[PDB]
């Protein structure tokens, strides 16, 4: 009888499996029984990362309204559109439409996804469960695939094989294996980079001297765990926060190379379903460059690409700033950095000290110079204050926080631009990995505002000090020393260094057995551009073979999202309702080209 499996049943897997039984009756013969073998050492549907076993302090960085795991009629795909509740709607009132919900409640919306996946599948379709790692993968001697579990089971027979990992832990690079025997020596804690959800922190003590080196998304999650996972409160009085200490927390030092906390998304007035539709970056623009990238003669991120997201985010900056119906016309009209930009800027009534400048809004604390850890720390509390009052204008009124949501919007287009060697290595290199990604994660992938407002309450009661821009950390007797060469008086000797980031992609540094393995015996390779080396697994064109060392094509083995980075860029997004979602339709097509492989 007809068998296939998919390898991981997080959200893309458990999205590859709907998909499966949608389109199960029209591509199965008549009397056709297949049988689909699920496997993640995970409960099914939430996977690894969303468990309802986890801390209920974590968040998402989503709003409710915004997180599916359905088809919808925006969505291009070849299989039927399925209807299904958004994680809003499903929570029966447990939460409004523009908060964000716990990582645990996603968790409860994907187990329950995955149970009405298994009732509602059609008789064609049978699933199997497994509670296991797949550790290897092989050819049969007739051509099916041959998997291996870590429960010591081999699926044999199977006409195809989907690889849904997502984030996959990676092997510790030298810095990591040096700061973690150090520890070893001195009696201390090193806690590598992993989702912070997976990390034991009871091991840290009340009043301990702790540095989380990173600002961003695992930042704010440590932050809470460190805080309100230990008692502590937040009272609001006169409209400003207060943290209510417990007695239980650490003394909690931050840092990183750009030495900012990640900016506060605007408050959502787009709804559900509002995007920014690109009026510089639009699809005759994006279809142009494809078109160049085909015919051997890429576009450069920085001469060609840069220009237009700018313009993009600039306009609308503008637009919201004017308020006046003929601004948005005559602005297009001008090429990114004309002179005319300033003059038609000028009569519209913005002055220069209105003005964007991309340098100020990367390092505003570029312009200054600190005399001490107090002058820092002053001009740190001014900043997250403006930050959390431009973000409570939103994300449409609000001038700043509508241009850089911008960024989140575009993404889409992006992806059509640089996607499959879209861009030269060099580019893809220097420009896109290098500095475009961790500057659009800084502006437009940080916390909700109420985690802003939150850092500045534990900034006021000194429960949370950040160290200052370039941050430096040595291995000392008994310690590491921690300090920011741009404030003096920043050292500190900790006792925990905790790495507050996810590892990233990469599959010559995968501690996936399963993976290792592939790249062993030449069944997968590294996505490379043009001599530069990324770390995603290499994949045709949708449905997304497997290419193997010699640049070969497996007819029965796809793989499909996190995994992939390099190839596809921002893989770590969930699925958005109503924007003709690729991650939907990406799910469908993988499913069909299954359903395809199996039924001859
Ligand atoms: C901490 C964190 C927070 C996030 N927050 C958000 C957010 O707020 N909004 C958002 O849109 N996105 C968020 N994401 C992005 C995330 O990439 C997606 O939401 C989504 O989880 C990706 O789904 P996936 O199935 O590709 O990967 P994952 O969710 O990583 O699922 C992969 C699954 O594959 C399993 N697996 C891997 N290897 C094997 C193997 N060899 N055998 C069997 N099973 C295997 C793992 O156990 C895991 O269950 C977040 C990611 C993380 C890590
Ligand atoms: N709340 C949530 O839902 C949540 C929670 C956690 C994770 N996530 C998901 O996971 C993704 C990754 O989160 P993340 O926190 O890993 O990344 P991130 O949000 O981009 O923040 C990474 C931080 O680490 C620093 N940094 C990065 N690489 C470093 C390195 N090699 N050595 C030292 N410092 C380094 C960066 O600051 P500099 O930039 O100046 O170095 C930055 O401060 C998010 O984008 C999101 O998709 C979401
Ligand atoms: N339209 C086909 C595949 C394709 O040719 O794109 C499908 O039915 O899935
Ligand atoms: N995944 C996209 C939206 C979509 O599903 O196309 C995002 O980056 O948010
Ligand atoms: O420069 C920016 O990014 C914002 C414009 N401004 O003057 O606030």
């Amino acid at each position: 009888p007809l068998s296939v499996a998919v390898v991981g049943a997080g959200p893309r897997g458990t999205s590859v499996l709907e998909r499966l039984c949608a389109s199960a009756p029209e591509l199965l013969a008549p009397g056709v029984r297949l049988t689909v073998h699920v496997v993640d050492p995970a409960p099914p549907g939430p996977g690894r990362v969303w468990r309802t076993a986890q801390s209920e302090d974590l968040l998402m960085n989503t709003v409710a309204s915004q997180v599916t795991l359905f088809t919808d009629e925006s969505v291009n795909c070849s299989g039927p559109i399925l209807a299904g509740p958004s994680l809003h709607e499903w929570a029966d009132g447990a939460i409004g439409p523009d908060d964000y919900p716990t990582r645990a409640l996603y968790g409860r919306y994907l187990e329950w996804v995955f149970a009405r996946t298994l009732r509602h599948a059609p008789p064609s379709v049978r699933v199997e469960t497994h509670r296991a790692r797949a550790v290897r993968l092989d050819d049969a001697a007739d051509g099916r695939q041959h998997l291996a579990l870590d429960n010591g089971r081999t699926l044999t027979g199977l006409s195809a094989v989907v690889l849904a990992q997502g984030h996959l832990p990676v092997r510790p690079s030298a810095a990591v294996l040096r700061d973690t025997e150090h520890a070893d020596r001195h009696a201390l804690r090193h806690i590598p980079p992993a989702n912070p959800a997976d990390v034991d922190l009871t091991v840290i003590s009340p009043g301990e001297p702790v540095l989380l080196r990173g600002l961003g998304l695992n930042f704010f999650d440590h932050m809470a765990l460190l805080t309100t996972g230990r008692g502590g409160t937040y009272v609001r009085e006169d409209g400003v926060l207060r943290y209510v200490p417990s007695g239980r927390e650490p003394r909690v030092y931050a840092g990183s190379r750009r030495g900012l906390p990640y900016q506060a998304r605007g408050d959502n007035a787009k709804g559900p379903y509002g995007r920014h539709l690109p009026e510089v970056l639009t699809p005759e623009a994006v279809s142009a460059f494809r078109k160049r990238a085909d015919s051997g003669e890429a576009p450069d991120f920085l001469r060609d690409i840069w220009p237009l997201v700018a313009k993009e985010v600039e306009t609308v900056y503008y637009t919201a700033l004017v308020r006046h119906p003929d601004f948005a016309p005559r602005y297009l009209s001008l090429p990114y950095g004309d002179p005319q930009e300033a003059e038609l800027l000028a009569e519209f009534g913005v002055d220069a000290d209105a003005r964007w400048d991309w340098e100020r809004v990367s390092r505003p604390y570029a312009q200054r110079e600190f005399a001490h850890r107090g002058e820092w720390r002053q001009w740190l509390l001014g900043y997250l204050r403006a930050d959390a009052a431009e973000a409570l204008r939103g994300n449409v009124d609000g001038p700043l926080k509508a241009a850089l949501d911008v960024l989140r919007d575009l993404r889409n287009e992006l992806r059509l631009v640089v996607d499959h060697r879209g861009l030269r290595g060099d580019s893809r290199r220097d420009h896109l990995d290098r500095w475009y990604t961790p500057l659009n994660a800084f502006l437009s992938i940080g916390p909700p505002r109420r985690r802003i407002e939150e850092l500045t309450a534990l900034l006021e009661a000194g429960v949370v000090e950040v160290l200052g821009p370039r941050l430096e950390v040595t291995r000392e007797d008994g310690a590491w020393l921690a300090r920011s060469p741009d404030v003096p008086g920043s050292a500190v000797r900790v006792t925990t260094l905790i790495e507050a980031r996810l590892p990233e992609p990469d599959l010559g540094q995968t501690a996936d057995a399963l993976l290792a393995h592939l790249r062993e015996t030449g069944q997968c390779r590294a996505h490379v551009v043009d001599g530069y080396t990324t770390g995603g697994i290499d994949v045709s064109a949708r449905p997304y073979h497997l290419v193997d060392r010699e640049g070969v094509a497996h007819p029965r083995r796809f793989a499909f999202g996190v995994p992939t980075e390099g190839v596809h860029w921002v893989t770590a997004a969930g699925a958005r309702p109503g924007v003709d979602s690729v991650t939907l339709s990406d799910a469908d097509a993988v499913a069909r080209a299954v359903l395809r492989v199996a039924g001859q």
